[PDB]
């Protein structure tokens, strides 16, 4: 006795799924210094200090979200710095750094594959290198984001630095 | 004895994140037979017939998915049905339906709770009526999508299903 009307009837499900993505970010506020040898390709001194208000995750509430207690807590530890310790050679493309990451307070020693992408004179007579820092931390390690479940954050963060740089005068 | 050129630098990191999402879906071509009572506010019979080829969760690769033997098996089993075999009312706004959903194949008794949203003689003197059918499937009883993990993919199917209707002839 009765007909639908297919126009104003919707026969609808609803299931809630996971996904995984990785968060891409960056630091728009940094400093370092660069001591490297072109002779023999090694790096004799770097240490970088980066400004943690500066995260670019190219999301406005998180970056905002990420400065809080439960995170950086960027308001009693403003920045976050890598003191270079040691550095060993493999050949002029490839070496093993290894320094000192300090995360909000917290101190721990890692190793990066350093990457040397180019080294080369300029048109202007002076040095230029192109290198890749690359390495992973694990957020335990650090005692950061401890509230935060490994399950829904994974506990490893892949440390990509590229860096093109100049000589100084 | 190097300077960063911070406009060809990044400072970067990536991180292993999950997120939680509802998928929310209907189907463009069903069918069904609606006997209703509007003296009393009860159903008498409810049979639809959904064809499982045209699911729509607004994501073409996705709808092709749902027809693959992981899921649907459409090609085997085209549609799924439902068939009331009992209406319990509460009030002439509110009632318990139970009845037999298949899904591929297997068949399992349901309830649902039936809501009516209106009932009404229309300008041309003839009945329509609307309501909506609410309730919750578990995968597992029905032997649903064996092979993705209850974590990925809840267990729990929210089914809503809001009907208008008009007197046959």
């Amino acid at each position: 006795e009765y007909t639908l009307d297919k126009a104003h009837t919707d026969v609808g499900f609803k299931i809630k799924h996971l996904q995984i993505s990785n968060v891409k970010g960056n630091f728009k506020d940094y400093s370092a210094v660069i001591d490297f040898d072109p002779a023999s390709a090694e790096f004799k001194k770097l240490d970088v200090t980066i400004k943690i208000a500066s995260v670019n995750t190219e999301n406005q509430t998180r970056d905002n979200h990420l400065q809080q207690d439960d995170f950086f807590k960027a308001k009693k530890y403003p920045d976050m710095t890598f003191t270079m310790k040691k550095y060993e050679k493999i050949d002029n493309e490839k070496g093993k750094m290894t320094g000192t990451l300090t995360i909000a307070g917290v101190s721990k020693d890692i190793v990066l594959d350093a990457e040397i992408g180019g080294v080369a004179k300029g048109k202007d007579g002076k040095e230029k290198i192109g290198f890749s820092l690359n390495g992973k931390i694990k957020r335990s390690d650090f005692k950061f984001a401890t509230s935060t479940s490994t399950i829904t954050l994974s506990d490893d963060i892949n440390l990509n630095i590229e860096v093109e740089a100049n000589e100084k005068e």
